[PDB]
């Protein structure tokens, strides 16, 4: 059986690594196996699930994976991406923490952390993860807005205001300059 497993598992993670996703979930349903369990083929055919329409699938895969390897850090970026996309907040905080930890100029992880430690109602430590976004990405409008937003639910409209409008300036430079390309 070790020549068909190879076969479908190769082609698989191929297909899914080529953002063929479709073709990833029909070849790898034939080799995953979650007694004699493979990272790989959980990870690929776990984005392929969730790329096709069956997240919750999918995030299950995901989240077999995270517990056979722990310390994967391209699993935990999915799964933890996911979740946020799902309102699973919670889950997602301690995976994007240990994901911007060891990827430390990853714009997006850090921004969705804020945004899950925000609906989480944790606004100092999403104001900390929008900070340290911006630091990556100073002319993102969207995380100055994020972090006056932040501010206002903790009734803090003094330290809202300038906020507002740096986001209101980034986005006029943002949105007229990628419209005139």
């Amino acid at each position: 059986d070790d020549i068909r497993q190879v076969y479908y598992r190769d082609k698989g993670i191929s297909h899914a690594k080529a953002g063929r996703y479709s073709e990833a979930v029909v070849m790898l349903e034939q080799v995953y196996d979650a007694d004699a369990f493979d990272v790989e083929v959980a990870l690929h055919l776990g984005i392929a699930y969730v790329k096709t329409g069956a997240v919750d699938r999918g995030t299950e895969l995901l989240e077999r994976s995270i517990a056979d390897a722990p310390d994967n850090i391209k699993v935990a970026t999915v799964l933890g991406l996911t979740y946020v996309q799902v309102q699973k907040y919670d889950l997602a905080v301690p995976l994007l923490v240990k994901v911007a930890e060891a990827n430390p100029v990853n714009f997006n992880v850090r921004f969705r952390l804020g945004v899950a430690l925000d609906n989480l109602g944790r606004f100092d430590e999403a104001i900390d993860s929008f900070k340290i976004a911006l630091g990556l990405r100073p002319n993102e409008g969207k995380v100055h807005r994020a972090i006056a937003y932040s501010y206002e639910q903790m009734g803090s409209h003094e330290e809202a205001l300038p906020h507002f409008k740096k986001a209101n300036e980034l986005d006029e430079r943002s949105a007229v300059e990628l419209a005139l390309v």
